[PDB]
């Protein structure tokens, strides 16, 4: 057994050179494999086929679900007898010992990784699978496409942007160092949540995100909002109570038609090359709609 030594979040991992059958425990890792022409044999898809973004889903074809990302089914992982497991360095610390009994396991950033960190995980996966050259070519293609979309997004970058999900009668905002915040910065946007602003709102942190009630949204008053929801729906009970609020109606982004509701699976959960390409493409389309 020859191996390839790579670094992951726990140190060195010796990956067998014959690794072909791979179980992945986050969506970004499934994108990484598909980009490299590898079909994972198992995926923690939360029991929802639609959670794997369409172009990735269709490329991979049939696979076996190993259950939720929160609590993967180790019986199902062990039954697959994989060559390699790719686990999330934040989600899967608890099961790491058990996973290592089953197969060589890489522990890589996804859930707690920003845009660049997710890219890096992709690079580690490419190296682990003796596909470094293929990964370089794919990433050069990706970067060229992202920059092409950047140039095609017509929005005025001086309109500061707030990316957020809906939570508890307000917005749970993704700050400038989040995956979404950093990606928007890559596209030349200015996050409304500057470092100073976020410092001044930190008593409202809930882990990685900032809870903003309508009072604090009104104070921030970002020129643009991107609200990520399941199925890109805007008629949930929570969001409707928010949209009915008097302070909401006075917001600069609301009055001026600069609030866009986008798909949470694509924008927040996927964290892949294909999904970030689709996020950028969507911004181009939105920016080209009848100005009105
Ligand atoms: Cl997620």
């Amino acid at each position: 057994a020859s191996t390839i030594s790579v670094k992951d979040e726990n140190g060195t991992v010796k990956v067998p050179k014959d690794a072909k059958r791979i179980v992945v425990l986050e969506y970004s890792f499934a994108d990484a494999l598909a980009a490299l022409d590898v079909k994972p044999v198992g995926i923690a898809d939360d029991g929802k086929k639609k959670r794997i973004i369409k172009p990735v889903r269709e490329k991979i074809g049939d696979y076996t679900s190993v259950g939720t990302r929160k609590q993967p089914n180790l019986e199902e992982i062990s039954k697959l007898k994989p060559d390699l497991i790719i686990a999330d360095s934040s989600r899967h610390k608890g099961i790491n010992k058990e996973l290592n009994k089953i197969a060589p396991t890489l522990s890589l950033k996804s859930f707690d990784g920003d845009y660049k960190q997710n890219i890096n995980s992709f690079k580690t996966i490419a190296k682990a699978l003796n596909k470094e050259k293929e990964g370089e070519k794919r990433l050069a293609e990706h970067d060229k496409l992202i920059n092409k979309y950047k140039d095609e997004i017509k929005f005025d970058r001086n309109q500061k942007v707030l990316p957020a999900v809906v939570a508890k009668a307000g917005l749970l905002a993704h700050p400038n160092y989040s995956y979404v915040g950093q990606f928007l910065n890559e596209l030349g946007f200015k996050n409304a949540l500057s470092d100073d602003v976020t410092k001044g709102l930190s008593k409202y942190l809930k882990g990685p995100y900032l809870q903003l009630d309508t009072e604090h949204l009104a104070d921030l008053n970002p020129e643009r909002m991107i609200i990520m929801t399941d199925h890109a729906k805007k008629d949930s009970a929570e969001f409707k109570k928010l949209q009915e609020d008097a302070t909401w109606k006075k917001l600069n982004a609301v009055k001026n038609n600069r609030v866009d509701i986008v798909d949470r699976d694509v924008w927040a959960r996927s964290r892949g090359l294909i999904s970030s390409e689709e996020m950028a493409k969507e911004l181009v389309e939105l920016s080209k709609k009848e100005q009105k």
